[PDB]
């Protein structure tokens, strides 16, 4: 575990993370995809061998010894708000299990279902609160990666508000 487990947020490409493993905002079919998923495919393409996994689940594949945790959030274009909310919470619970199993001291994580899978809605708070629900009982240092300047400020505020 980390000596004083923390949450942090950085505004940069999660492919450049400084953590012991990465969570991919994966599609169910293990395809290169778009956004975070394409950056992850360019950086760790070896991790997409047999990475396909259903919605609401996480599947880890090693790139050398570097673990890539493929977490499949729901696409809110296809799911009802209710069912999508349940699957988005479940994906993060499976990320917490994998992070624990791997014995890492740190993890780089994007906000699942907030980009192309958002169904055109702002899901920062929804996705971040499910991240916290899952990760709060883990002792890894969590570093959240985002690309938007206003999202960085809002994520930072939410982290600092609970300290
Ligand atoms: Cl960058
Ligand atoms: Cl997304
Ligand atoms: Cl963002």
């Amino acid at each position: 575990g980390a000596m004083a487990p923390s949450y942090r947020v950085k505004r940069m490409d999660i492919a450049k993370n400084d953590e012991e493993c990465v969570v991919n905002a994966a599609n169910p079919r293990g395809l290169p995809g778009d956004g975070v998923c394409k950056a992850v495919y360019k950086k760790w393409p070896e991790s997409f061998k047999n990475s396909a996994t259903p919605v609401g689940t996480a599947k880890t594949v090693m790139c050398g010894t570097y673990p890539v945790i493929h977490a499949v959030g729901p696409n809110f274009s296809n799911y009802t708000e209710s069912e999508g909310d349940r699957e988005l919470a479940a994906a993060y619970r499976e990320v917490a299990k994998e992070v624990t199993r791997l014995g890492v001291n740190s993890v780089a994580i994007p906000l699942l279902s907030t980009g192309v899978y958002s169904g055109g809605k702002d899901r920062l708070t929804q996705s971040l609160n499910h991240l916290f629900t899952a990760m709060d009982s883990t002792d890894a240092d969590v570093v959240i990666y985002c690309r938007d300047k206003e999202w960085e400020k809002k994520i930072s505020e939410a982290i600092q508000m609970r300290t």
